[PDB]
């Protein structure tokens, strides 16, 4: 079911991070480096068990989890939230509470990219990472 979201996968448009980090509360600096990295996005799969690594100059992560069971994550700008990650309609949705907020993170894949959507607040971004070999 998740099969064709694994892989390595690098950004290659980013469309609206800084309103999303700024929506977060992430201070004005973070922002600017985030906003000139682009990292490179590693997923795979042990069985039920997903590995989901982001790699950058900045700020690395990596979550693993099991698809509909919420797990701790700590964001890379370390907010401590519960999550969850889901597919719906192919898409790999990612919910993430604390505070009683909520953000989404969603991927689908498009003609072979993978589009990443994030939702908080009323502030929407869109990131498009291509595979690589
Ligand atoms: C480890 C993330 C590396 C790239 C971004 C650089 C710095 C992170 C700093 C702040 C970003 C604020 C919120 C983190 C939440 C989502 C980022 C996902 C970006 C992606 O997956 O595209």
């Amino acid at each position: 079911m998740v099969d064709a979201f694994l892989g390595t996968w690098k950004l290659v448009d980013s469309k609206n991070f800084d309103d999303y980090m700024k929506s977060l509360g992430v201070g004005f600096a973070t922002r600017q480096v985030a906003s000139m990295t682009k990292p490179t996005t590693i997923i795979e799969k042990n069985g039920d068990i997903l590995t989901l690594k982001t790699h950058s100059t900045f700020k690395n992560t990596e979550i693993s989890f099991k698809l509909g069971v919420e797990f701790d994550e700590t964001t890379a700008d370390d907010r401590k939230v519960k999550s969850i990650v889901t597919l719906d309609g192919g898409k790999l949705v990612h919910l993430q509470k604390w505070d009683g907020q909520e953000t989404t993170l969603v991927r689908e894949l498009i003609d072979g990219k993978l589009i990443l959507t994030l939702t908080h607040g009323t502030a929407v971004c869109t990131r498009t990472y291509e595979k690589e070999a």
